[PDB]
């Protein structure tokens, strides 16, 4: 039903809110929820762990069956799988993990996957323990994504820093 509320409008297609992506999925019932995935789809911690736990492990079971038959994704790539109880679909996107030495230029390719969907609920790619500069990730999102993207950032200080930096 894509009923998003309480978002700040940054540009004509990019919105942001201080919220847990899981709670937004439950309230919004979006067509697509983006997962900040890794190449073998191991959803242990962070955003991926929160989304998986909210599906009572159904996401990990489905992802293990996908990997068994298809092998790992590439950095910058994506995979559409079921969204289970959280959304119609889950778009698993692999952004670069710069804390593990992966190339930050691939963050543009990671965001380009969003353009295949008219509207998406998403986290800020490569932020948190992946180590990319969050202000840079927001700039790449704004410059690359043309479809409607609703970013949920679950940290008040980071959300406030992003909004202030964007409005500079
Ligand atoms: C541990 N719980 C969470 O991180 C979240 C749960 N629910 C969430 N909704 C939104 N953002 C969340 N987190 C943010 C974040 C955004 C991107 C990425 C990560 C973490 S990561 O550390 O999982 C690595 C992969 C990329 C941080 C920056 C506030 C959570």
């Amino acid at each position: 039903v894509n009923s998003f509320s309480g978002y700040l409008k940054l540009t004509d297609n990019v919105y942001i809110k201080n919220a847990d992506i899981v709670e937004e999925a439950k309230k919004v019932k979006p067509t697509v929820v983006v997962n900040a995935a890794n190449v073998y789809l191991k959803h242990g911690g962070g955003v991926a762990g929160a989304l998986n736990k909210a599906t009572n492990n159904a996401m990990q079971v489905e992802s293990d069956d996908y990997i068994a038959t298809n092998g790992p994704l590439k950095v910058g790539g994506s995979c559409v799988l079921s969204g289970h109880n959280l959304a119609k679909h889950c778009l698993h996107v692999v952004g670069p993990n710069v804390n593990k030495g992966e190339d930050i230029q691939l963050l543009k390719s990671a965001y380009e996957n969003f353009n295949q969907h008219e509207v998406l609920l998403a986290p800020l790619l490569s932020a948190g323990i992946f180590g990319a500069d969050p202000i840079h990730s927001l700039r790449v999102c704004v410059d690359t994504v043309r479809t409607n993207v609703y970013l949920a950032v679950f940290d008040k200080n980071l959300y406030d820093k992003l909004v202030s930096s964007f409005l500079e």
